């Protein structure tokens, strides 16, 4: 929620980034979920905390990954690629059973600063909630 708001914003934007940065990935845009190959970012899912929705998103978002598998399916219209579908920074707060969580939201580029996927990254959150009320 808090505490991701910042760090996950910026931490995990650029361990999402060395995997999104590979090369499975601009591949992977050359798919859809399903079929991607979101485990390298979740090399981010390991650093970060063990969990997150750690997505690249071919243009068409949707959590490619997640620990629970029935939060993926639902985000879509979510209005917050709106913005970074089409080149823009977006964060927002999704809300299931233990699944309370912050994301944020990028934009993917053909490689010549042309908008064409997006990357979202959201902390499922749990075990934090101790660091998350002292320090935060």
């Amino acid at each position: 929620s808090d505490m991701t708001r910042d760090g996950l914003a910026n931490k995990a934007l650029a361990v999402a980034r060395t995997l999104a940065d590979s090369p499975e990935i601009r591949q992977g845009l050359q798919k859809k979920p399903q079929e991607s190959g979101i485990q390298a970012i979740a090399e981010a899912v390991r650093k970060r905390n063990d969990l997150l929705f750690i997505v690249v998103t071919d243009m068409q978002s949707l959590r490619y990954s997640h620990p629970e598998a029935q939060r993926i399916g639902q985000p879509f219209k979510g209005d917050d690629i709106l913005k970074a579908l089409n080149g823009e920074e977006n964060v927002a707060i999704n809300r299931g059973f233990l699944a309370q969580a912050l994301r944020v939201f990028t934009p993917i580029y053909d490689e010549n600063h042309k908008q064409i996927g997006v990357v979202a990254i959201g902390l499922e959150l749990s075990r934090v909630t101790q660091q998350i009320n002292d320090s935060r």
